[PDB]
This record gives structure tokens, C-alpha cells and sequence, in this order.
DNA sequence: AATTCGCAGTTCGCG
DNA sequence: CGCGAACTGCGAA
């Protein structure tokens, strides 16, 4: 199994490193013989004698063109003729490439932005994490000595805890009186001791949560304070700290960092994302927060470090049980995009796409297009027509049935062949033409998109079939894993389209897909109300809800399934309506917004406030209250009752004030806000105090009494004390709680007045 | 650093 | 001095 690749120096020279785990073993593999290289394109082919001859310097020692090599590859699928150029070095290529451009004779290069690791990878067909390894792994934690107005780290670190298979433990250096606390004198001791554990125990991943940004630095400074050689790396080598731009990442040379706080970030929905708010999430089960200031306190008064020790070593129990949770999925994600796991762990959903497609486009000797400059960005931020979106009929409706599409972008993009490789090829015998917007695809050979998609869809459906006989769980797990990362790369190429950063962005296959996809849909609306007399309530892009006025349950049922059965022989290749469910009732609010109750009692709620974490549970709790009375019940009278037992809880102040916070993130730096929101004016007054406000950051506040701006009145959750505070009961019902069931509650004929 | 389509709370500036 | 626009955030698909 193939872990990660790098490369180290040697006499100038180049030298892949291939870090394996075969058969419970480390390896390292070093291939001496890999060359990198780009392409550029030339106006003449003599001028390759003059481009040769391009120099550039490399801090001092001059880099030269090692070798070129005419060479014949596909452009979108047409063959062009370009000059592979190879270096000795792979850092020649960043110093050099600019200069071999800018000539008058060099039209434009081509794949000269790749890292060489990474293009190893690519060239050599090898794919990360494939076979029968278990991984040896090992989540780590610390806790420091905080005092406000302090730089990073200035203060020692009091704590090291970790976390395996085998138990959780504790290094710290006072006594504290708890059966997994190891205590030593020092804190050198303690890192010291912590280097030795994992250098004993030799882990092939290290967990953290947010030990790209946090722990590792932190560990970092210490280490120099205290003249500590931080050799954590199976090859005696410290943690190497990497800019990704705005934040940092840290690489660990020969074993994995898995840090979860990325992962769980572009994998779940939460309203925050702080270790005890995930691991209540993912399991149901709740961790105790203890906050710095009780840290600092109990260290100085050394009272109650059993509690700050039990909270460490909790810390590093739910990382690795969260770690074991969430690494074979992004196993299976490696093992997908064929990149490093610590790579994807840390991308996007575009890159993500991007590096699928430079395997893909390598395989198929496709020369890549390059990523766009700042003209051509700029060029790019035209946008498109996209998903068709009827007003809904609002109200509560009876005997509902949802009918929608099977995968409608990519069974658009499969069946009609939208690809750039296709798209306006001339010279074809047959096109399909999309509505609208006009752009022909040609049919007579499958495009380079659609191709990729198919082969996708066909695999998810053989590990389906896979997963149903096989007998081993582990390997159907692991196939579970690996057929859901298909569905999700399959649904990304349509916005992958529109994304004005991509390699391939296609405009016109993007807003095609789009044509093809209202069409449908709303050719489909019309037939199922003008041939089968249906009343469709409300549908958006893929799908609709509809039903027969006055018809009962079995009836829409099984007049819906007819229709299935009319209209799927006349909808085109892989286009396909499917009866998704049956609805009792369903309140649909405005577009966007609507809930359905299922035959069994569940209730399914979208863009309601219910979902948002920008509204607070109280308002939250009290519309979910509402939408049972209603959906489950049909009973109006418990509604209001409801919102007016609420309004009055708030109004003698009996409502806890953890059902009151608000939850919004902060998204970019605070100097570049033109206006000063409740949370930009919370997280004003925080960074002013030496607290790190970066994007991402959710800032967690409550509105108090008084008035005047709401930003005047917000203070930190974690500021508030019932014994200095009161909270604004006025702002709560009037904002919060009225404001989410007035909208609802107004089908029958009540307003925010005979609410409270 | 996937897309467009959409709702609504806060704040401020203007007749 | 109420109101609309602007900024802002987070949803659906």
C-alpha cells in the first residue's frame, strides 16, 4: 500500500521517495530515475534551438534546459504537436518557465504547475491506499497555560495526552492523582517523553483536531524554547509546517496527519465546530468543554487538575474515536482521486475534481488545459441561466407524491455527450443540440467528460452488486465508502463546468446542462397536468411535488406510478423519473422552504429555519414544535398554543440561555467587512484582546437587554453571566420566535399579535 | 476557491 | 424617521 510520496535532493539530483506500508511492514522506495518536465508550444520548430538555450538562475546556481523532445498528444481531443521540455531538477521548472514563455517564438506551456511528487504519481499509474493494510494509529492532544494579551506559545504547555487502540493516557508535570497520568518533572520531560511514546509505538497516522493550526505549532515553539530535536517523522525528521496560503498544514515525512477539524468541516453540516460539539454529533454522547481560564486556575492554584487532566485525556480519546470513524472514508477518497490521503483530506471539491482529471487526461495522452491567468479570470465571471424553480402554491397539502430524476446532470451530461472535447466540433455526422442557449454536441464518439462519468456510474453500480454478496464486512464497508465517493465526484463535473478556477471550465456546458435540465423538468410538469390531471405544488431544478385535488392517497399513488410508466418511454437515453416517496402532508412556505411528513410519522424539513445555524434554538425548537402539531396532528390550536407558551417562557425570563445563542461564521478578514453585523461586531471586540479571528471562525454570541443596535447589546456566549446579564426576552420573541412561525401560522389566519 | 437560485435579519442613509 | 437598499449569511438542488 502506497502512502504518500516526496522527494529528497541528492547531488543535484532528484530522488522520488515512494513511503509504503506492504504486509505490516514500512518501506521506502527511491526511484533515482524520474524527470521533470513540461510542455511548450512553438510558433516555428527551429525556434526550439533558440529556446534551448534559455537560462534562469536558481539562487545562484544557473538553470539550463536539460533535454527536449518533440512529442504528439490530443488538445480537447484534436492532435497537436508540442516540445516536452525536461530539467534536471524539479525546482528549475518555477524559475525557468516565465522566461521560456515570455518568448516571442513560445506560444503558451502546458502542465508546468505540478508538483513532481504528485506528478510521479500521476505518470507511474500508482494509486494510494489500496489493499489489505491496517494502519497503525495514534490521536494526540495538548493543553497550555493561556493568559490573555500573550503572544503564541509564550506559555508552556501543561499537558500531552494521546489516544490508540489501547487506552487513553496523560503526560503532564505536576502530580495529579488519576491512574492514566504519567507525570514527569519538566516540561522538556514531557515533550521529551511524548516523542519517545511515539516513536515507540511508531503509529502509520497521527491525529489531531486542528493540529494543522494549533497543536503542531504550538509543540513547534516550545521545542525551540526548550532546545528539543521534535523528531517525530519515521526518517528522524521534525514536522514540516506548510503555508496553504491563508492557514497552515503540517506534514509528518513518513506517516499521515490526519487532521480532523478539515475533514469534519467539508463533511458535516454543524452550527459549530469545537471538538465536543462534533464528537456529540457524530455520536450522540456528550464531552465536557473545560475552558482555558479553569485550565490556567487550576494550574496555578493546583486545584482540580484531575478535571483538567480527565478533559485531556478525553480530548485525545474522542480525536481517535473520530479518527477511526472518518479515515476510511477519506481512504476511499485517496484511493478515488489518486492523490496522498493527506492531500484530499485538505481539498476542495474543485481540486478534488482537477486532480481526477489529470490521471485521467495523462492515461489518455490528453495535454491539460491550463489553470486561467487574471485576464482570462476575469474573462471568465460571466455566470448563466440555472435551475428552473416554481413559485410554490404555499400552504398545507394532503396526499403528496415526490417524483424527480435520477441523476439528471449526469444523465445530461452522459446521454448527450457535453464535453469540450465535443462541444461545437465540426465534422460529425450526428449532435445534439441544447435548448436555449443552441450549443451542438457532437455524438459520434464520447467525450472526454462524458467517458470519465460513465465508467464512474457503471463502477458504483458493480460495488453495489458487489457489496449485496460479499461476505466480508470489512471489504463491504470499505466498498460502502468507495461507491458513495463515486456518487458524490460524479455529481461535482457539472459545477466543475461553471468554475471559472478550472483547468476545464466549459460556460457552454455548463449553462447546456442547465437548458437540458429545465426543459425536462418542466415539460414533464406539463404532461403530468395536462394528461394526468395532477396539481403540481412546487418543484425546483430535478424534481416536483404534485398531487390530485380531492383524490385520495391510493389514488395519486397509483395514478403517479402510470404517469412513471408514460413518461420514462419518452425520456432520451439515460433520463429516467423515479417515484422517490409519499407524503401524508406537507407545508410549503416559499420557495426554498417546505416540510413533508412520510406515512411513517418522519418529518423532512429544508431551508426552514429549522436547519440554519444562524437562528437560535429557542426559534428553532418552537418552529419544529409547530410543524408536528401541524403535519402529525392538523391541529392549529396546540400551534399557537405552543408559540404562546414559548413568547411567555421568554417574557418571565424561564428560558435557559444555551437555547438563545446565535451561531454566524465569520468569512473573511474583519477590515475588509463594508458593514458591521451583530457577529463582525462581536468578533471586532474579541480580536481586539488577542484572539484569532481568521474566515471559518464561528463566532457564538447572545443579545442582551437594553437597546439600540443589536450589535451593541451581542456578547460571546461564553462572556455571559446570568448575575451581570439579562438577555433581551423582547429581541427574542420579536425576532427570533415570531418571526419563524408568523410565516407559517398565516395559512389560517394568525398574526404575530394573537401569537403572543 | 463546484454551480445558480433563493429568503431574510441588520444596518444605514435618504426624502 | 419610516422605509428600501445594501450588505451579509446560509440554505436547496
Amino acid at each position: 500500500m502506497i502512502l504518500d510520496t516526496d522527494y529528497i535532493t541528492e547531488d543535484g539530483k532528484p530522488v522520488i521517495r515512494i513511503f509504503k506500508k506492504e504486509n505490516g511492514e514500512f518501506k521506502i522506495e527511491y526511484d533515482r530515475t524520474f524527470e521533470p518536465y513540461f510542455y511548450a508550444l512553438l510558433k516555428d520548430d527551429s525556434a526550439i534551438e533558440e529556446v534551448k538555450k534559455i537560462t534562469a538562475e536558481r539562487h545562484g546556481t544557473v538553470v539550463t534546459v536539460k533535454r527536449v523532445e518533440k512529442v504528439q498528444k490530443k488538445f480537447l481531443g484534436r492532435p497537436v504537436e508540442v516540445w516536452k521540455l525536461y530539467f534536471t531538477h524539479p525546482q528549475d521548472v518555477p524559475a525557468i518557465r516565465d522566461k521560456i514563455r515570455e518568448h516571442p517564438a513560445v506560444i503558451d506551456i502546458y502542465e508546468y504547475d505540478i508538483p513532481f511528487a504528485k506528478r510521479y504519481l500521476i505518470d507511474k499509474g500508482l494509486v494510494p491506499m489500496e489493499g489489505d493494510e491496517e494502519l497503525k494509529m495514534l490521536a494526540f492532544a495538548i493543553a497550555t497555560l493561556y493568559h490573555e494579551g500573550e503572544e503564541f506559545a509564550e506559555g508552556p504547555i501543561l499537558m500531552i495526552s494521546y489516544a490508540d487502540e489501547e487506552g487513553a493516557r496523560v503526560i503532564t508535570w505536576k502530580n495529579v492523582d488519576l491512574p492514566y497520568v504519567d507525570v514527569v518533572s519538566t516540561e522538556r520531560e514531557m515533550i521529551k517523553r511524548f516523542l519517545r511514546v511515539v516513536k515507540e509505538k511508531d503509529p502509520d497516522v497521527l491525529i489531531t483536531y486542528n493540529g494543522d493550526n494549533f497543536d503542531f505549532a504550538y509543540l513547534k515553539k516550545r521545542c525551540e524554547k526548550l532546545g528539543i530535536n521534535f523528531a517525530l517523522g519515521r526518517d528522524g525528521s521534525e514536522p514540516k509546517i506548510q503555508r496553504m496560503g491563508d492557514r497552515f498544514a503540517v506534514e509528518v515525512k513518513g506517516r499521515i496527519h490526519f487532521d480532523l477539524y478539515p475533514v469534519i468541516r467539508r463533511t458535516i453540516n454543524l452550527p459549530t465546530y469545537t471538538l465536543e460539539a462534533v464528537y456529540e454529533a457524530v455520536f450522540g454522547q456528550p464531552k465536557e468543554k473545560v475552558y482555558a481560564e479553569e485550565i490556567t486556575t487550576a494550574w496555578e492554584t493546583g486545584e482540580n487538575l484531575e478535571r483538567v487532566a480527565r478533559y485531556s485525556m478525553e480530548d485525545a480519546k474522542v480525536t481517535y474515536e473520530l479518527g477511526k470513524e472518518f479515515l476510511p472514508m477519506e481512504a476511499q477518497l485517496s484511493r478515488l482521486i489518486g492523490q496522498s490521503l493527506w492531500d484530499v483530506s485538505r481539498s476542495s471539491t474543485g481540486n478534488l475534481v482537477e486532480w481526477f482529471l489529470l490521471r485521467k487526461a495523462y492515461e489518455r495522452n490528453e495535454l491539460a488545459p491550463n489553470k486561467p491567468d487574471e485576464k482570462e479570470l476575469a474573462r471568465r465571471r460571466q455566470s448563466y441561466e440555472g435551475g428552473y424553480v416554481k413559485e410554490p402554491e404555499r400552504g398545507l397539502w394532503e396526499n403528496i407524491v415526490y417524483l424527480d430524476f435520477r441523476s439528471l446532470y449526469p444523465s445530461i451530461i452522459i446521454t448527450h455527450n457535453v464535453s469540450p472535447d465535443t462541444l461545437n466540433r465540426e465534422g460529425c455526422k450526428e449532435y445534439d443540440v441544447a435548448p436555449q442557449v443552441g450549443h451542438r454536441f457532437c455524438k459520434d464518439f464520447p467525450g472526454f467528460i462524458p467517458s470519465l462519468l460513465g465508467d464512474l456510474l457503471e463502477e458504483r453500480q458493480k460495488i453495489k452488486k458487489k457489496m449485496k454478496a460479499t461476505i466480508d464486512p470489512i471489504e463491504r464497508k470499505l466498498l460502502d465508502y468507495r461507491q458513495r465517493r463515486i456518487k458524490i465526484l460524479a455529481n461535482s463535473y457539472y459545477g466543475y463546468y461553471g468554475y471559472a478556477r478550472a483547468r476545464w471550465y466549459c460556460k457552454e456546458c455548463a449553462e447546456s446542462v442547465t437548458a437540458w435540465g429545465r426543459e425536462y423538468i418542466t415539460m414533464t410538469i406539463k404532461e403530468i397536468e395536462e394528461k394526468y390531471g395532477f396539481k403540481v405544488i412546487y418543484s425546483d431544478t430535478d424534481g416536483f411535488f404534485a398531487t390530485i385535488p380531492g383524490a385520495d392517497a391510493e389514488t395519486v399513488k397509483k395514478k403517479a406510478m402510470e404517469f412513471l410508466k408514460y413518461i420514462n418511454a419518452k425520456l432520451p437515453g439515460a433520463l429516467e423519473l423515479e417515484y422517490e416517496g409519499f407524503y401524508k402532508r406537507g407545508f410549503f412556505v416559499t420557495k426554498k422552504k417546505y416540510a413533508v411528513i412520510d406515512e411513517e410519522g418522519k418529518i423532512t424539513t429544508r431551508g426552514l429555519e429549522i436547519v440554519r445555524r444562524d437562528w437560535s434554538e429557542i426559534a428553532k425548537e418552537t418552529q419544529a414544535r409547530v410543524l408536528e402539531a401541524l403535519l402529525k396532528d392538523g391541529d392549529v390550536e396546540k400551534a399557537v398554543r405552543i408559540v404562546k407558551e414559548v413568547t411567555e417562557k421568554l417574557s418571565k425570563y424561564e428560558v435557559p440561555p444555551e437555547k438563545l445563542v446565535i451561531h454566524i461564521q465569520i468569512t473573511r478578514d474583519l477590515k475588509d467587512y463594508k458593514a458591521t453585523g451583530p457577529h463582525v461586531a462581536v468578533a471586532k471586540r474579541l480580536a481586539a484582546r488577542g484572539v484569532k479571528i481568521r474566515p471559518g471562525t464561528v463566532i457564538s454570541y447572545i443579545v442582551l437587554k437594553g437597546s439600540g443596535r443589536i450589535g451593541d447589546r451581542a456578547i460571546p456566549f461564553d462572556e455571559f453571566d446570568p448575575t451581570k446579564h439579562k438577555y433581551d426576552a423582547e429581541y427574542y420573541i420579536e425576532n427570533q420566535v415570531l418571526p419563524a412561525v408568523e410565516r407559517i401560522l398565516r395559512a389560517f389566519g394568525y398574526r404575530k399579535e394573537d401569537l403572543r
